[PDB]
């Protein structure tokens, strides 16, 4: 399906790290949709080059020129720079259905079915459950649904000043309305969950299809040793860890390198 | 509706002040239904009295005895003693359809519109959302439920030790199945959760209808001055066990002491 693609987004060069290994384990797992991914100017052009050669599709966002359509909503609400960015996912009519994924996420199986979904299917967000967690969602591009989110920053903001909170908002039958909407917790699994409630990551645990790495310390910050093929410890939460360096180590730091020829 | 009622637990003389200070709130709150409670033998007595003041029905169960339907299950599995306990609330046919609420849950406002879901109706669990958490629970007695999780606890146990994985292991299409099954949260509000999400407590712990209150400290374990009438620090959740605790002040502990003429 040439009209269906997984959407990411990379403000700077340490999260693009993690889009390439997004983009490359969605790959792995053979998806047969297109991959697209938003970038800013702020990101390097190597690794823009990068993203060339793992997303189908790399578009820049800036959304500090006035040129862009959420330059006016993000002079009111300068702290909203990184969600006003990420809503422009809503802009890609090029697609007619798509799966947001941040680049903080990982995949660890094909969910293509997750394209069998209607918007807003996104999965709950453990914490307040009522609310779904926007790591991982899926939508359709919309500019009148785009516009209209631009004017519920502009007007309310975010609650959690974050691109959740503003989603929420917006999508908020979420909570009460089609079971469906509700995508199962493995389609974005909280790296946080894996200790808040150890008993359910050990039961239901192996049949994780995302993980979405929170917390302050991103996959990229720990230290991998390729000898013994782990993250170093200075946790039941490591298995995933190495997954992603892994990838990181065999594919896309090789890729980086062929750019110094 | 004398068919039917909230029921709750308790062991032990301090979660008899929890079932004591819930029977009051929902007492409180104006609640239609009747009042029941399952209390074991290690109850003291002047607490079960106190007991047989506030709930229209205080049933003994003794797991311990020979004679009790799921005194076998329990040599088999001890660690599950309190779990078997609670499953005996599935033995009350005398009610049509029944809420389970921990004896450590607070009700903040009249929740009899609970009586308008169906078997198995629970709000979402924080930490693992595709499971839901077992505080708060709308059933329907019945007795070949209750022997089907007897035997379920029998073959299989619990994933996390106590009555929440037993329940979410027998009633397991919760999580994709029926959005009217999903409690919103507000019915069984995680004290936690006013720290793990602090943003969304802000934003909609306001219509909080029942706190459940986690974590090894529970409300009757805190210091409170009934001068400030505020428990001491010795956190944005203080508002919560103030309330408990005013209920306890107010109506529970004058209540205990006309037992000693």
């Amino acid at each position: 399906m040439t009209d269906q693609a997984f959407v990411t987004l990379t403000t700077n060069d340490a999260y693009a790290k993690g889009a390439l290994v997004l983009g490359s384990s969605l790959k792995q797992h053979r998806t047969s949709r297109r991959l697209a991914v938003l970038t800013t100017p702020q990101v390097s052009d190597t690794m823009r080059k990068a993203l060339e050669i793992v997303f189908d599709e790399v578009i820049t966002v800036d959304i500090l020129d006035s040129g862009d359509s959420a330059h006016l909503t993000l002079m009111k609400r300068p702290e909203l720079g990184v969600t006003l960015t990420k809503l422009h996912c809503w802009s890609l009519t090029q697609y007619s259905k798509c799966v947001f994924m941040d680049a903080d996420t990982l995949v660890l199986a094909n969910i293509d079915d997750l394209f069998e979904r209607e918007e807003l299917s996104a999965a709950p967000d453990p914490g307040w459950p009522d609310c779904f967690n926007s790591g991982v969602f899926v939508y359709q591009p919309s500019v009148e649904t785009y516009n209209q989110l631009l004017h519920v920053a502009s007007e309310q903001g975010s609650f959690d000043g974050g691109d959740q909170g503003l989603l929420n908002t917006f999508f908020n039958s979420w909570a009460t309305t089609d079971i469906r909407k509700h995508l199962p917790f493995i389609y974005n699994l909280s790296s946080i969950s894996i200790y808040s409630y150890l008993p359910a990551f050990k039961a239901f645990g192996a049949n994780a299809k995302v993980v979405h790495f929170l917390g302050q310390t991103k996959p990229w910050n720990y230290t991998y040793d390729t000898k013994t093929k782990s993250v170093r410890s200075e946790m039941t939460h490591p298995q995933f860890l190495n997954v992603w360096w892994d990838i990181f180590t065999t594919s896309v730091v090789p890729l980086l390198q062929q750019f110094g020829l």
